[PDB]
């Protein structure tokens, strides 16, 4: 087996999130001997002029997605110049979402009592100066909302909105139509089960951004608060004028401080269109070979 060496350091997850995902895939789907040299805090993984792959274990080892098409270094894009996608991910997604008890088991395994008839929204982002306006919109809606919030950089402003004491793992609180719930940091695979379970997934960063695209449900992105509108140029292509406008107002507002209430309600006026659009994007994106295959076939043909 060929030898591959990856090294990630660290602003935190996302660097290890991408490297830990890629390292398992090159072992599992390509039978490679890879060692992830993490420099900072399912396996078989041993964790310029003119990713290290050649084997040398010397101490002084110096013994040797987002323009983007022109840079052929990392080479991770949305066009024919890709994304990390496990071979059986889409199949594992469909079997999970088509089994009613599997959906019930995972939710109940995380201490979540689903509000009957409620829209289920996962939110995982940085500090957004518009969280308060969005939660005011959900709380004032005439249909219930169940919000699942993993432990992270958003529970701070979440607490400042509810106004009570500090919130940690386990606390679940209701205001009007919105019921807020704080989740722990589970496993990467269970985070996929989370995305597959909710009707709307608010992600951020790099990997969860793509993981939610494979989830196939309506989603929202929070980029390290330039490259936002370049993502929407491809994402918005198929929708009608009313749905296109509602998706632009939704995503720009979450990143440029425009009213989260007006945008959210506008997008909800076109939910069947947005639901189908999210499914069609995942199927279109998955039609291209994944990144792990793109890294392997390139090395097999040398250069
Ligand atoms: C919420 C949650 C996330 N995760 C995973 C999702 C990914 O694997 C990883 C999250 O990383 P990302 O999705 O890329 O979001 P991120 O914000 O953590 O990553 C980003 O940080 C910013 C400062 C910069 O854009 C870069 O540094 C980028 O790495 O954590 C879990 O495994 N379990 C969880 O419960």
């Amino acid at each position: 087996k060929a030898t591959w060496d990856i090294f990630c350091s660290v602003d935190n997850y996302g660097d290890i999130g991408v490297t830990w995902r890629l390292a398992r895939q090159l072992v599992a789907e390509h039978g490679l001997a890879v060692r992830l040299w993490v420099d900072d805090l399912a396996d078989a993984t041993a964790a310029a002029w003119l990713g290290a792959f050649c084997q040398l274990p010397a101490a002084y080892v110096e013994a040797m997605p987002s323009n983007g098409l022109r840079k052929v270094f990392f080479f991770p894009g949305f066009t024919d110049k890709g994304l990390l996608r496990e071979g059986s991910l889409l199949a594992r997604r469909d079997g999970f979402q088509q089994s009613a008890e599997a959906r019930r088991a995972f939710l109940q395994g995380l201490g979540v009592d689903l509000v009957p008839g409620a829209l289920l929204i996962s939110l995982f982002a940085y500090e957004n100066p518009q969280l308060g306006n969005w939660l005011d919109a959900l709380a004032t809606a005439d249909q219930p909302c169940h919000l699942l919030v993993p432990q992270g950089r958003v529970v701070a402003g979440l607490s400042q909105w509810l106004g009570e004491g500090p919130l940690h793992v386990g606390d679940v609180r209701t205001r009007g139509a919105l019921t807020v719930q704080v989740l722990p940091f589970v496993s990467q695979d269970d985070f996929d089960r989370l995305l597959w379970s909710c009707d709307f997934n608010a992600v951020r960063g790099e990997d969860s951004f793509v993981r939610a695209q494979w989830a196939g449900q309506p989603m929202l992105w929070h980029i390290y608060v330039e490259k936002l509108e370049a993502f929407l140029a491809h994402y918005r292509c198929g929708l009608s004028d009313d749905a296109d406008a509602a998706l632009l107002g939704l995503w720009r507002a979450w990143n440029m401080d425009f009213d989260m209430g007006q945008a959210w309600r506008a997008a909800r006026q076109h939910w069947p269109e947005l639901q189908q659009h999210a499914r069609l994007w995942g199927a279109r994106q998955a039609a291209q070979p994944d990144l792990a295959t793109a890294l392997v076939h390139f090395y097999r043909n040398s250069l």
